[PDB]
């Protein structure tokens, strides 16, 4: 099963600030990950590749 996603309709954990997942938006195209830590390292590896810069703004690591 590839069901490693939200399939638990029980908002708990003191009901926190339920923001969007820390997405990596390169060249305007969004890319989410399993872990935001792995997303950020991927982001900075894409940045140096395309010559762009990872401007994280909110939760969106915008590589422009």
């Amino acid at each position: 099963m590839g069901s490693s996603h939200h399939h638990h309709h029980h908002s708990s954990g003191l009901v926190p600030r339920g923001s969007h997942m820390k997405t990596v938006e390169v060249n305007g195209v969004k890319y989410d990950f399993d872990n935001p830590e792995q997303a950020r390292e991927m982001a900075e590896r894409i940045a140096k590749s395309l010559g762009l810069q990872v401007r994280l703004e909110g939760d969106t690591f915008k590589i422009e």
